């Protein structure tokens, strides 16, 4: 029995976060979740490689990359699978995420169980600007909280 | 480029008090070799099992109860009759250090007795093994709250 759902917690000082996905239709995960601390804006927030929190967020490695892509929107053809955008914080400094993803997968070579969720310090930019960052990373800046992902 | 490199995964304990790092690293004859060191708690013994959600949600009781498969009693990790969670007890030295270095024969990297994704929680008395008479014997050893725990993450 694989799994049918997976939850990453968020837990800093500042930021508290529960973000659950579940497999659902023509090989799709559904990811929902809630998080509050961070001012009204947009934040980046990716599947990273690695569930190694030993280093703090750092140890996460980089974007989960299988297919060796470049990064990009969730809706492109051309990004790695843990791309799935940013996040959206609300007024109140609280952000709901309800996405359906087709990249990222809870088995297989796309399976992200043991990865890490990271919420970034800035807005992603898609792979789609002249900054330096951009086609690796978005230019999301750096890692405020991550999440190792754990079966549900 | 170097050589390839096989699967690991790692857990981290992170309270105000407790502090380690769990590594496990498959090994001959598909065992895992699982080591690490962890500081915070007096001298003694420890429950410390693989529990079966990975789920922090709310905090350490959301992990679920001892990782089961097989649906076995609660046993010695040298018993047949256990459940792949039986790690057994860690043992902390006068200095409030325990260094982690078993092999295990149950648990797995992947497959059905996969522990990936899965928490490994520490607690707060010693595991009875399922030996004792206390109603919780057969069922978690007996071994209390939970003082700390950590998913299970690819390394
Ligand atoms: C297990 O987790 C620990 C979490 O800290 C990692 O170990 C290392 O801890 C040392 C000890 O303090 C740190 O490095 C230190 O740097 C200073 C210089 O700034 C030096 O004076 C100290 O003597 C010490 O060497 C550091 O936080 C951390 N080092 C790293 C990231 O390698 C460790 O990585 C984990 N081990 C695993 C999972 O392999
Ligand atoms: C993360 O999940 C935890 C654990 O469920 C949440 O704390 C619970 O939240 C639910 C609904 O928000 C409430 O029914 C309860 O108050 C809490 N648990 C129990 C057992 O009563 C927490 O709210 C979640 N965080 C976010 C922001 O989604
Ligand atoms: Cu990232
Ligand atoms: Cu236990
Ligand atoms: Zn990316
Ligand atoms: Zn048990």
């Amino acid at each position: 029995t694989t799994p049918s759902r997976a939850i990453a917690v968020l837990s800093t000082e500042t930021i508290r976060g529960n973000i659950t996905f579940t497999q659902v239709q023509d090989g799709k995960v559904h990811v929902q979740g809630g998080i509050t601390g961070l001012p009204p804006g947009e934040y980046g927030f990716h599947v990273h490689e690695k569930g190694d929190l030993s280093g703090g967020c750092l140890s996460t490695g980089s974007h989960f990359n299988p297919e060796h892509k470049d990064h990009g929107h969730p809706n492109d053809v051309n990004r790695h699978v843990g791309d799935l955008g940013n996040v959206v914080f609300d007024e109140n400094h609280y952000s709901r995420i309800d996405l359906v993803d087709d990249q990222i997968s809870l088995s297989g070579p796309h399976g992200i169980i043991g990865r890490a969720v990271v919420l970034h310090e800035k807005a992603d930019d898609y792979g789609k600007s002249d900054h330096p960052d951009s086609r690796k990373t978005g230019n999301a800046g750096g890692r405020v909280a991550c999440g190792v992902i754990g079966i549900l």
